[PDB]
């Protein structure tokens, strides 16, 4: 609850070739997290994109949620990985995020996200594709969100 | 004025392989939606370009829109179709939406609108390409402009 | 015109090959044109160049004017079109435009222009890339700081008039 | 705060192949620092990545920290040097300067790490690869949050070598 | 303060392949030249690179300076022209124009260079490449930090 600046999660969710990697920032308008936003989703190049997270045709989530590809796209077969089950994966963990309150419901219209996601070229299995990519990136959301890990209990874990 | 921050907009219209994918973002000067106008009118790379849409050669529409594309451009064919058919649409669903009413005609000069275009690349059908594109623009611009769609929708719905 | 805000400007100039389309952008310090402009200059790829543009060596055009290929520069014969002809009719072009008052010369060591030059793959003639180049940013400079066409303007003729 | 504005730092540690090369900047919320690394961590391309330095899966040291190759990865075990040992080093000399108080830890969750690495491809030995990024990065906060070298110090010694 | 603006400044010096052709900008904290040599430093590719420019191995010239290549390194014997003679040159200028009182010693710590350099890969004399390269950079900031040239003086030479 309450976001009133950038936030930045991130998590390690899966095994095998469809565990899922995903950074994760969020920030409300008027922050960078709204410039890298739109920055983001104009500028693409070969085998990296971006795109408007949707959970379903003419539906994207909300808070808007740029998701962009950290592992090459080389082949139609990646492209179509990112584009169906990660992406609903990601979408899906953004909005049950505003429907538990973790992202406040009044705040959801006003926030953006920015969603790296790291799709191994060896993936094959679409349905942990999804899953694994929708709990890394709910874990990211809670983590973001709630500020974790904090510096001084990262800090304690170094010494 | 009605548009007085950044807003996003997205749709999806059509069939076949010239279905349309449209991501857009539009706002008013002083905000991002002017400086990834500059920026994304200034860096383009092989295979991604970007341009002042225009209607007609020497008649940009307005609000001021860059256009992008957002699948590689390989070969000739696609970018006629990109600066042909898929601009034409462009342009006219911005120009349409001021005469509409979605946008407010008093802040059409002071606007950025950014059209991201999704052509695939077995695209053919020059008509298709230009209806697509340009009912997915004009949709996503009204989305856009009204913050559609509103986050307790999207969480209802999902 | 007085130049206190970002202003877009575009034409198409020319016939053939050589044909110059441009898209411009000119602004003050302070605002989006600026920040582009410094991004811009120092942001290079294969085949995506920038230059300050300069009317003759050792010599820019002022206002600072970054001037950028639309078009994949593949070879040596591209690169010199873009830093000789083009580059000299665009730098031209805009120290011609303050000559004339255009863009005032009061303002000109405070502005910032953004040019995008698209040379096809086709031309040949030196001397009309150069012209056309010339004219399409003269023409594109004045479109901008005039605020030309206003949207009305455009959407009464979007059908045509 | 003692970190307020942008600050930047740079070292050169260790010996052969696996010489590591830091670049870095550090600077609080609302200050350049924070944009840079909202868009380096969106941004990438084929070769040149970025991510989130962690110490350990799913921890990420804080300060958040964007580590990001200077040299092109063109093959798997570049790729694993630039992730294991490398990020490794990285993380663990962000944590310990906050350890020992060169970053305060009362607003190391409102700062942000740049770091540029730079790894010869001839590099092999993992161990040293981690030992000198480790280093390179420690030397390279000090001297950014201690604003080193000064420029009066530099201009002094521009000339005995 | 003298330098409290971003200011634009180049310069092409020397003769044969080594020639040096530099574009340069120069700013305070706060202004844009801050931002892009921060981008600048994040964003890399394949051919193009960026570098905090240093007189020596851990000494860094002041102010700040991020110098990067306009012209692709396809190759080894490209980078090591760039960060060998090139970089010394370019590191060397800077803190020379620091010492002949062409940047405020006062204001070294706050300020940020960033240099392009155009290095041909014909280039073949390192001597050389260092000198134009040294020489055209301290022309450039000399040029950039006065404003140099006024609209007006261009103006009449045009
Ligand atoms: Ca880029
Ligand atoms: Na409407
Ligand atoms: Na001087």
């Amino acid at each position: 609850a309450k976001i009133t600046k950038v936030q930045v999660g991130e998590a390690l969710v899966g095994d095998g070739n469809e565990v899922a990697h995903i950074d994760l920032i969020i920030g409300p308008r008027g922050s960078p997290a709204e410039t890298a936003f739109c920055n983001g989703l104009v500028n693409n190049k070969h085998g990296f994109t971006s795109l408007l997270a949707v959970i379903a045709p003419n539906l994207p989530c909300k808070p808007n949620t740029l998701m962009f590809n950290k592992v090459t796209i080389n082949d139609a077969r990646q492209a179509v990985q990112m584009f169906g089950p990660a992406q609903h994966g990601v979408a899906m963990a953004v909005q049950d995020a505003v429907a538990e309150g973790i992202i406040p419901a009044d705040e959801a219209d006003d926030l953006y996200v920015l969603v790296g996601v790291f799709i191994h070229w060896e993936a094959a299995d679409d349905a942990k594709i999804q899953k694994y990519n929708y709990e890394a990136t709910k874990l990211s959301i809670q983590r973001a969100v709630n500020g974790e890990p904090k510096a001084s209990v990262v800090t304690e874990q170094r010494k």
